[PDB]
């Protein structure tokens, strides 16, 4: 069976651990403690293919190992996840594409912007900022709610699909 290694960056509060459970579960959880970092599997049909996605949800203290570098270098692919509602987050995710490029020696891998907390009304960074950064990087931006489920399956089955667009070159 096809299997895809996924992660899960950005910030921490921006929601990474609540769109890994919705993935996985179809639940939110208001709390999940944000020290903890694990990897989740669930089997799925995306696009007629059958395929096992290992979900990374990466937590704890920010800390750079080289254990830590290897574990990140066999990700297949990341979503790169910012809260609409925190601008911070959203300056950070050049700091996670940097970090990505650094761990895997290549301008090519394949990613998705995120754009999560889209059912919040207290919004600070704007859709057209979020769809030009993306534009800059080569990759798709999309737009979720982990509490709703907006855009979830889309933002991971869009991975996949570009994990795919990846392996074919
Ligand atoms: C919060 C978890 C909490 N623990 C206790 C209380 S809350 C959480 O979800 N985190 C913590 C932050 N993590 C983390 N942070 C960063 O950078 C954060 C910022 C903000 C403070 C200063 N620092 C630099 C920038 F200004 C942004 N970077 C992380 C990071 F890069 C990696 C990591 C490590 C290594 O070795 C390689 C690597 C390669 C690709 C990657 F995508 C990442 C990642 C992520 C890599 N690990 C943690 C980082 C984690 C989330
Ligand atoms: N309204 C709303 N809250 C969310 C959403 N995603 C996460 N949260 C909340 O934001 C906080 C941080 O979420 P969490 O998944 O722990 O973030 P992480 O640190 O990136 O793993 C928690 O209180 C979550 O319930 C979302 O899309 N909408
Ligand atoms: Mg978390």
């Amino acid at each position: 069976m096809t299997e895809y290694k996924l992660v899960v960056v950005g910030a921490c509060g921006v929601g990474k651990s609540a769109l890994t459970i919705q993935l996985i579960q179809n639940h939110f959880v208001d709390e999940y403690d944000p020290t903890i970092e694990d990897s989740y599997r669930k089997q799925v049909v995306i696009d007629g293919e059958t395929s096992l996605l290992d979900i990374l949800d990466t937590a704890g203290q920010e800390e750079y190992s080289a254990m830590r570098d290897q574990y990140m270098r066999t990700g297949e692919g990341f979503l790169l996840v910012f809260a609409i509602n925190n601008t911070k987050s959203f300056e950070d995710i050049h700091h996670y594409r940097e970090q990505i490029k650094r761990v895997k020696d290549s301008e090519d891998v394949p990613m998705v912007l995120v754009g999560n907390k889209s059912d919040l009304p207290s919004r600070t960074v704007d859709t057209k900022q979020a769809q030009d950064l993306a534009r800059s990087y080569g990759i798709p931006f999309i737009e979720t709610s982990a509490k709703t489920r907006q855009g979830v399956d889309d933002a991971f089955y869009t991975l996949v699909r570009e994990i795919r667009k990846h392996k074919e070159k």
